[PDB]
């Protein structure tokens, strides 16, 4: 038990569709050659996982038809594919933690 509340601790950014999706997208320069969807979530799971991104403090940005096409496209452990590397690098952008 813990493995989705680690995912949630350690992702990069949320992408939600309010109350109901969840995207957790995770990257990291040197690690992940591109950005990954670690977790996701539809109804109760995404109610989870938001709770969880509060707790961590994971940054959470509402995108409905963004959400929602993550959430059919791109499946958990899967990288995300070309349609969407320039909207997932925006939220990459808006939630890198500069640390000072």
């Amino acid at each position: 038990s813990g493995s989705l509340a680690n995912n949630i601790k350690k992702s990069t950014v949320i992408v939600k569709a309010p109350t109901h999706i969840a995207i957790c997208l995770y990257y990291k320069l040197g690690e992940t050659p591109l950005p990954l969807v670690i977790e996701t979530g539809k109804d109760a799971k995404a109610l989870q996982i938001i709770k969880l991104a509060e707790l961590y403090d994971i940054p959470v940005i509402e995108d409905i038809p963004l959400a929602r096409s993550l959430y059919k496209n791109i499946h958990k452990g899967q990288y995300i594919t070309e349609d969407f590397f320039e909207p997932v690098a925006q939220l990459i952008r808006i939630a890198i933690d500069l640390d000072y």
